[PDB]
């Protein structure tokens, strides 16, 4: 079974947006080198948050491969316009970038989180998936706890996605482990490079079209970078005052 790996990650380095397939993006096709594989990337300009995964392609079967053995993306810095060395070893599954300017990212400080989903009227403000949506990030009322309020919502079920970013990019950002419906009412874990959450107030048992205030708090005071475990959350709804 003929199997062939692409480099998927940001536009910024990778010149798609986490596209996979060789047919889509047969640039970042890597090449057969000794008993591994390589794609080096001409250029990278100076940046922060590059991130890309290892994709194994055998027929219509893909499998997304991240940092070190686990299910993370890889994500590092270019200090320095320079050329980009990926290297992938099916045998391990280590992947390696190298290169003058390059700087693994080994921790994260959250200086914002947006709340980013698909905006309408009320509903985040009417911002349609914008990571650094000024008017959606949330207040830090106390160390390492976030909130924000959305007024008068039309209670609905399958309308209302939203996810957690930090520092205005999909670097580091919360979810779910699958895209379905947040515990409301409840603290709950969150999934680091999580699916979209689902904000289902008629299943929730608000009646459809009555207005809701919905309250979004982010814990982060247990969220370990290295193990990428901890962020919690509580969605609180309410009729509406
Ligand atoms: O832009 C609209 C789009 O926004 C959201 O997608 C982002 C993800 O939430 C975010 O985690 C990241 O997703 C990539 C993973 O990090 C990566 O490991 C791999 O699985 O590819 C993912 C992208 O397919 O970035 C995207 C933005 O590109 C939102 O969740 C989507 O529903 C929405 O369509």
């Amino acid at each position: 079974a003929d199997t062939t790996y692409v480099v998927a990650g940001t536009t910024n380095l990778t010149g798609y947006e986490w596209v996979g397939t060789p047919d889509a993006a047969p640039e970042n096709v890597m090449t057969a080198d000794g008993s591994v594989f390589t794609k080096t990337f001409s250029a990278v300009p100076a940046g922060k948050n590059y991130q890309l995964k290892v994709v194994a392609n055998t027929g219509d079967e893909q499998k997304w491969i991240g940092l070190d053995g686990t299910d993370n993306n890889v994500t590092f810095d270019v200090e320095t316009a320079c050329d980009v060395t990926v290297t992938f070893d099916p045998a391990t599954n280590k992947i390696t970038v190298t290169g003058d300017g390059v700087k693994m990212v080994t921790d994260l400080e959250v200086n914002s989180i947006t709340v980013v989903g698909n905006g309408e009227d009320n509903w985040l403000n009417g911002v349609a998936w914008g990571v650094d949506a000024e008017v959606n990030h949330m207040t830090q009322v106390s160390d390492k706890v976030y909130q924000i309020k959305y007024e008068n919502i039309e209670s609905a079920d399958d309308a209302y996605q939203f996810k957690f970013a930090a520092n205005d990019d999909w670097a580091a950002s919360w979810g779910l482990p699958e895209q379905s419906a947040t515990p409301i009412g409840e603290e709950f874990d969150l999934t680091f490079n999580g699916q979209n959450m689902l904000l289902n107030t008629v299943s929730a048992g608000f009646e459809e079209d009555s207005l809701v205030d919905v309250t979004i708090t982010l814990d982060i005071t247990n969220f370990d970078y290295s193990t990428r475990s901890g962020a919690k959350a509580t969605v609180k709804v309410e009729p509406s005052t």
